[PDB]
């Protein structure tokens, strides 16, 4: 929750319309319960935060937020090789770094099928 809220504040810092108050955030966190129990709560929190707050962002920032939350969840939930693959992919897409992920993990394989075919929006 702390990580997500910090991300939301950083989004708010780029435009006067994107500011996020703690009130709505805590209301969404309550909505999680209103609608591996701890894992379920965490996943529901990510889902509900995205659903409630993506409507206040534009196209570019919605995709940026989607990628950011995917990473914030998976990087700590999943193993280190998953993390390093996803980081390699963000580096490839951003044109900041080249590389080939270790694929043994079919979601990353599909993402790599996209980047190799230049299916960037995909």
């Amino acid at each position: 929750s702390v990580k997500i809220f910090s991300m939301l504040e950083k989004f708010g810092q780029f435009h006067w319309f994107y500011g996020i108050s703690i009130g709505q955030f805590l209301s969404c966190f309550k909505r999680v319960f209103i609608k591996t129990r701890v894992d379920e709560i965490l996943w529901l929190l990510y889902q509900e935060v995205y659903c409630q707050f993506s409507t206040a962002l534009d196209k570019k920032f919605k995709m940026i937020m989607a990628m950011t939350m995917f990473c914030l969840y998976k990087f700590d939930i999943e193993s280190e090789q998953y993390k390093e693959a996803v980081l390699t992919m963000i580096g490839v897409l951003s044109e900041s770094s080249d590389g080939v992920p270790k694929l043994t993990n079919d979601d990353l394989r599909y993402l790599w099928d996209y980047v190799t075919t230049k299916s960037y929006i995909s």
